[PDB]
């Protein structure tokens, strides 16, 4: 993920002009080589004209250049691009909020599960690595990245995330389908061990884990459903050939023509097409942004952290529910315990900012 | 299904135009025949102006291929197209989701009914297969491909989704409707018995159950909606008369006129309409994109795997709610539980490529 | 209902043109009308050029029709009918989403309402008919299908919806709204007493009947929503100017003139506007998607079945809480009990086909 | 809100083109004050060059009209303004949405508080008034229909939404903001009173009320979202300079020039801008969409009835809290109690209609 | 936030003119620096045309001119803004209704947490107090109005949002990642305290309060998920370099040519380009658009009031959980206990207004 959100915070006088300076997670990164070869074609195909060709052929070709320059209907595509791109972009986004986290999780596991003992923490502990294994589990399927640092199931065994005895249960599940699902089965079944045995104190206590563990499982099941089905073929190839049957009429259509033959529009030589290479980043870039966000658990710079994630989760769910397991503050009366009104103070950047008026609602002059 | 996501997942210099050289599931097998049909039309009305018209005729033919090329309103169609084709991808991810599938049915069902006996088993099997017996049943009245497998109820009843006895009890139920309903009945009745007999131990866990079977007879009900109510046949109707128009236009309206004649815009002849038949391309394939997703449910080759998926469910929730019912491992010490820090490794193709700094927040430079 | 879901099963060769040759729900019968008032006003008002106008007056007409036809702005109006169509089409699908169903109530209704006595069955028929007869009573204010089927309340009684003491209780209570919810509040006093009676055996049973009962009410409140609040009369009123509009610019700006005239574009005769009257059913036909779908519960062709859902509501209703109550088939092994992979087999037209690989992720080769 | 619902059921020969003859909630009354002030401007800059300028200034004048001529882009705010009225259309479907209804809260009161004696009937009438009272309270603040029926809360006591002891400690709680949140915490403690009392049976019956009181409650803050953050400003003005920018190019660039000077496409004189002035009920029109929805609380025609509702709901909450707590017709067999199908008759203007074959799915030839 | 609801709530002749005058909030706030720069630009190479350049290189500036005036292509820059623009201001929306809010947590706590003792009031405050520090904690991080407010953690320990006792226990916590989820274990800690000391007297209450407290979490956590993920890098330097290439081809290619020279189209000097600077506060100000609600959360005029929301929360969470916990009104008979119809009176601004007939449904006329 390229993060540039504290970059825009304001909208000043350089907004959006500033991150076209930026090269990591940009589009010149991604255009640049198909970028040369559009005009590595078209600085060949001029320098025929210039040289090679005999004047019965230039006059040939000077009617192909026109004709070309008639079929260069730059309108059309412009609606094939912004449709497919807002499917890929909503594809993309409902990708990200299928990530498997367990903060729903952890919020109930240590306000649920009880004891202090060995057998409290351990409890506890193995429940929220269960979620965090089939989390393990479901992105080595989906995230290149992630399959590169546990490509067998020995390493998710190395990581801790699965131990020995567990994965001798794992591989004897006779099964042909992808096994993310098992350590959700026994997450229900170490629930209702811990429910027979009182640590989970209360039937409703019970269901509330049963509910947020199907909430997480579905998470799963539906980086599943965007991993097989993806934007489907046809419409990824209508797209692209629209996007270069374009760039062809261009590479013939916008040839700089001999001035003595008099053509009408055809009279000027840049030598180099300007307004044709910055179409290029236009379209070709247009298409580059469902190219890039088509396939978000690669490893590429604006890609997905997937891996950072599984530490973060890892990390947090163990803090939670075994180093912050009853260990609260003493209750405390409050700072404004004896106070009218509860105002917190303004910092010397914020008090000269904020003495608007409050809104009451748009009735009320 | 046609799974591309592993081609895609770097956007390299060959990003989208790798995909052109796929044919499985591609714009070129649905588009080729029409494509020559198109082409045939178009060089023997080429040929016709070439030898069989008189002088006469082929100046009367010119003013017609002028009129014609002024009514080739390409950008009109590409509204009416996109609209009607994001109408048709949004019923066709929804078609999808509405798939029955029970994996939150079978969490709830090892969780919940009790008993390593062999009452217990069969409490918790016959449970997921009056699940499944449902999705077999909305199934076969929706997908062709999964009618096709089972074309009668004895097909059913031989596959073992439904018993002698039960098909008994099914076909002498009076109803003209169609009955996929009917085991989602079946699965409350068997809900309630299970709770009086004390295998469900908990009032809140008997809720949970008729809670998540709902919402797996909804997800049921939505593939009849679905089924019953397709795009409407008036905007299917406008959608194809826009598209065939235009080809109607093209195929007069880009004839390659004498050049002998001096017509503007007309004096050069390729013999072959290489734009023309590109635009084909997209618009007549982006009518397609629409034309293969409007039924997702046959035997073609992008279509949903339906079949596999009924396999893919049986199979796993038999396997989670008899194999995997109350079959833990035995509570150890995770590898982190006297750490600090809960930090997995990291492989060499992924330790020098995540260095980077930890997102804290936008606010803290 | 117009369904043609079987037609487009596969994606042949005749894949969208076939459905050009239906005629029940089509555009050629919501068009052809108009379309006649169209062309003959176009074959009157070029009789008036051919015959009854001086050589003054044709002059004069000659330059109206220049005039009109640089205001034939067909590009604009293809947006404002795209985004007002979808609007339409957003608001027809979430109408049927919206209506009354009852097999979440009868699934919690058999599951939760017990005893096999005269007093079991009464309770849970009447709580069924309760939900159908709010059903009956929303349907017959929004849905003039369902509203010539039951004109009174009487009618309503004569069905069996209500009873004649029932419509005593209705007809007495002092209400100036539309009373369709009364039979809701009615339906919480009969799970209230039979929880006080203990044929509801259960809290978390009750809580259950009054959420999937409010689930019901807030769905027959929608379709109140809907027939109130319509699209906005001035965005009705905006898009049939444009359209409209714009074949006033296309009576004239498409009339053929005199070739002895010599005008630029103007010196072919069809005699019959071909390309016109085509983009006659692309505009008027477009518009009349919306004007098909803005009321969908009428009695047309591609109408939702309304009264039909009606009858399938109350016999499946009546079926599932009395026929099944408590009549299952006796627990049996199934024929995967012994088994170690239950898989069920294909027909000899489904074998051949699905050998495929099973997907396994994306990131397994 | 102007309801004509009724008045498109059928889709018939005068489909759209009836409601152009409709005044009320209509684009001719939003448009013709702003209607002639453009023809106005346009006869008085014609008159001008007809009569006032010179010679040497008329042809001065004439060059300027070719020039705005050429910058009246109707395509590009096409796009400006579909974009933007469909963005207000999605948040003013969604204010109805948030409107505080209380059919969901009356059916769980009068099925949980309990008691036919003086202290039952207070304890839900109150609690369906303080549900009402935050609904005046939101309303009163978003609307100025509300607002000026209740421009103080004396008028919110004397409506008898407020009692004078409830506005005592109302108006003596210290807060600086919007207090329409009140009676919802007014709520929650009758509901706590009643269930310590036991008047509400059930502890799952005393959190249904929690749940629904608190999408009561959400509703409400919902409206306190749209009131305060509206479509933003800069939006609005983008949208607005784009429209009246190009009625300034066609306020010139659609003067009739002196046909004695043979300008191109600007020979002929109709007196009246008559397919501008279309274009401009098009364009000014599709703005005043916006304009129209962008505050819905207001007191025109076509605005939401907030007042009315307000009223509906205090009738019917009080009803179904009172005169309908516990008050059943006897429980009586049904008419199809003894039937095998329960089928309700057709009236004659609907048997002959509805013969149709029965929908059993799409793979069922 | 700049509110102008109130501007709007009727639809007036000066309906959406009167926001043009309007200064803070508005576009010629965020684009006058840009418009001098475009302007002064413009003026400097008119003026080199005018007197520096020589009458060779008139000729060809002139040619340069026309050359850049056809790749001004306007239309597809309107989708790619259209799009872009949508998703920006559905993320925007997004991202106001994911903002930290107590009031379904603080009804809850007043509702199920009990006791007028000193440990009853200090349960509920400290309940609502650590709702609020995760609030304070996820908006310092994403908000740099809120950031600039509370720089360290020992402002929110002096703001009193920490009590020390807490940070001790908060900067001792071994993690790396972000900590707002903290105050959301410890609320989970004192709310399990509380059922098991019997404050809370209820296992359903103990649930809500931790079901409504992931709602709130999530709430939190979805505003890391839009601070960490923007919109991708790549399609806001595509949407910024088609806007920024466009007005390249303006600067020179709406130049004012020499009028002695007889150019087609350009003729005529207004010396200040007033349809491009206008066409400039279109595409510049459109774009705009998006660069303004980018980043929401800033100190701007338009931006969320998100200091002003935190003391509006922490100020009514006291007020509802402590000054007004079991704090009722006595039950008192109301104003239409003894009436047949419930019906509160009209004010004389609103009776003459509202004795329209009443909405029965559309059938019945
Ligand atoms: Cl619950």
């Amino acid at each position: 993920t390229v993060t540039y959100t504290a970059r825009v915070a304001k909208a000043r006088f350089g907004g959006f002009s500033k991150l076209l300076l930026l090269w990591r997670g940009s589009i010149y990164k991604l255009l640049w080589r198909e970028l040369l070869c559009f005009l590595g074609l078209f600085m060949a195909l001029s320098a025929a004209y210039r040289f090679v060709l005999t004047e019965e052929q230039k006059r040939y070709f000077e009617k192909l250049v026109l004709y070309c320059d008639r079929y260069a209907s730059l309108i059309p595509v412009s609606f094939v691009l912004g449709f497919y791109v807002t499917l890929v972009v909503h594809r993309w986004w409902n990708q990200y909020l299928s990530m498997p986290l367990t903060d729903a999780l952890m919020c109930v596991v240590v306000g649920t599960v009880h004891g202090h003992d060995e057998r409290g923490r351990l409890y506890r502990r193995t429940l929220m690595r269960y979620a965090g294994l089939s989390g393990v589990l479901i992105l080595r399927s989906v995230s290149t990245a992630v399959f590169k640092r546990f490509p067998t199931i020995d390493h998710v065994v190395e990581a801790g995330f699965m131990t020995r005895e567990e994965r001798k249960k794992f591989e004897n599940l006779n099964s042909s389908y992808n096994k993310y699902w098992v350590p959700c089965v026994w997450f229900c079944n170490l629930a209702a061990q811990a429910r027979r045995e009182g640590r989970i104190r209360d039937n409703g206590a019970f269901k509330l884990l049963l509910e947020e563990l199907n909430v997480f499982r579905s998470k799963c099941g539906m980086l599943f459903h965007y991993d097989w089905i993806s934007v489907p073929l046809v419409y990824t190839q209508v797209v692209t050939i629209a996007v270069y049957s374009y760039f062809l009429a261009c590479l013939i259509g916008r040839q700089f023509l001999d001035p003595a033959q008099g053509y009408k529009d055809h009279d000027l030589d840049l030598c180099v097409p300007i307004f044709t290479l910055l179409q290029f980043f236009f379209y070709a870039g247009w298409l580059k942004v469902a190219e890039q966000l088509i396939n978000p658990f690669g490893e590429d710079d604006d890609d997905f952290e997937t891996n950072f994630l599984i530490d973060r989760c890892f990390q947090v769910s163990m803090l939670a529910v075994d180093e912050m397991y009853d260990d609260l503050a003493m209750l405390e009366k409050d700072l404004y315990w004896d106070a009218a009104e509860a105002r917190a103070p303004y910092t010397a950047a914020t008090a000269f900012l904020m003495q608007q008026p409050s809104f009451q609602g748009s009735t009320f002059d």
